[PDB]
């Protein structure tokens, strides 16, 4: 029982999730190898995912995590980047999702670089780029990320389960470039919004 509802680009939301999308685009090791190269992007749709089982799953957890962590959720909006994203909406994050290969286990990774995010939209690396063109730095299909709502909880800085008494874990990874997070339950994130765009060249 999902549904997705289109915000107006004059709503409030629209504009301030799209603002978050866009400053927080950086420059990438990679020199854009797995992502492309780009400096903001062409919003194209932005849809509230609206499903009240995997919301209450969400807040259910929630709550548990809060107790354990002097009522604090330590919830955050991250962007998540997957070829999985219709799974994700309709299924909700699980076991399945657990990125094995990751530098801080097999988790569930988001971040707070939407270009970060975007470098794993076809795959690991980028995989082969988009499936029309073979070219990870395609300007012309049609890309889509998630902007979710993570519980964090108790999270181990470092600089499957969770390390014991933490909820999750934070990579503090170069100074420009944001954190990132693991979470290792899939109730601890939820699908908020679908955004819909493409990479821009720069002029
Ligand atoms: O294709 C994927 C996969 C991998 C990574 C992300 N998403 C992200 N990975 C990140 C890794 C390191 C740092 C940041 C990452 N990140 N930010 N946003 N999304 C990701 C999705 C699917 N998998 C294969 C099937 O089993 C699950 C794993
Ligand atoms: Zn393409």
């Amino acid at each position: 029982g999902t549904i997705l509802i289109d915000l107006s680009p004059d709503d409030k939301e629209f504009q301030s999730v799209e603002e978050e999308m866009q400053s927080t685009v950086r420059e990438h090791r990679d020199g854009g190898h797995a992502g492309g190269i780009f400096n903001r992007y062409n919003i194209l749709k932005i849809q509230k995912v609206c499903n009240k089982k995997l919301w209450e799953r969400y807040t259910h957890r929630r709550k548990e995590v809060s107790e354990e962590n002097h009522n604090h959720a330590n919830e955050r909006m991250l962007f998540h980047g997957s070829p999985f994203v219709n799974a994700i909406i309709h299924k909700g994050f699980d076991e399945r999702h657990a990125y094995i290969g990751g530098m801080f286990g097999a988790g569930i990774y988001f971040a707070e670089n939407s270009s970060k995010s975007n470098q794993y939209v076809y795959g690991i690396g980028g995989g082969t780029g988009c499936p029309v063109h073979k070219d990870r730095s395609c300007y012309i299909c049609h890309r889509q990320l998630l902007f979710c709502r993570v519980t964090l909880g108790k999270s181990f800085l470092q600089f499957a389960h969770s390390p014991p008494g933490h909820h999750s874990v934070t990579g503090r990874p170069n100074g420009l470039a944001l954190a990132e997070y693991v979470i290792y339950r899939g109730e601890q994130a939820y699908p908020e919004y679908l955004i819909t765009y493409q990479i821009m060249r720069p002029e």
